[PDB]
């Protein structure tokens, strides 16, 4: 299948992290404003007056080679639901931009085939849960940062997956890709903790 990415962070609770939403163990894990896990899930989102509940600094992209990368999406699939995609996970091979012919293995952590990228600095967009949690990141609320001297101001445990913009993805604008559905990775799921009943139904990477 074929689709189109865009980047984000906005510090909010990710859908996946409630519970009822998919056949999984767990839910996806939700941090408080210091980056900590909470085993709380039914926890108020930080992007509601009075959350506590923000998204993990773990749950970044990082580099394996020059041509393969893990991390994380919000997803929106043709056709299915957040019963089928939530802590799902897809291989993508990029077809445009600097990065064509790379590819990255992503989980499925929130919600046309399009897939919003985790990525510190990619920008807030509609919802800012990041000036509650720690007073706000820097950047245009669409859009996010620009250089990569700026992510030398973020939290230290958000600068790893700030520099990965633009060092393993090139700075590449919203490139397109090529998908399929895979089981997951276990470096993926120790991360969430997420995993679904139906994983022994895909191929592996």
């Amino acid at each position: 299948a074929d689709g189109r990415s865009t980047r984000y962070w906005d510090c909010c609770k990710p859908s996946c992290g409630w519970a009822k939403k998919a056949p999984v163990n767990q839910p996806v894990f939700s941090c408080n404003a210091n980056f900590q896990r909470i085993t709380d899930f039914d926890a108020k989102s930080g992007c509601e007056p009075g959350g506590v509940a923000y998204s993990c600094a773990d749950q970044t992209p990082w580099a394996v080679n020059d041509d393969f990368a893990l991390g994380f999406a919000a997803t929106s699939i043709a056709g299915s639901n957040e019963a089928g995609w939530c802590c799902a996970c897809y291989e993508l091979t990029f077809t445009s931009g600097p990065v064509a012919g790379k590819k990255m293995v992503v989980q499925s952590t929130s919600t046309s085939n399009h897939f919003d990228l985790n990525i510190p600095g990619g920008g807030v967009g509609i919802f800012d849960g990041c000036t509650p949690q720690f007073g706000g990141l820097p950047g245009q609320r669409y859009g996010g940062i620009s250089s990569r001297n700026e992510c030398d101001r973020f939290p230290d445990a958000l600068k790893p997956g700030c520099y990965w913009r633009f060092d393993w993805f090139k700075n590449a604008d919203n490139p397109s890709f090529s998908f399929r559905q895979v089981q997951c990775p276990a470096e993926l799921v120790a991360r969430t903790g997420c995993r679904r009943n139906d994983d022994g139904n895909f191929p592996a990477v």
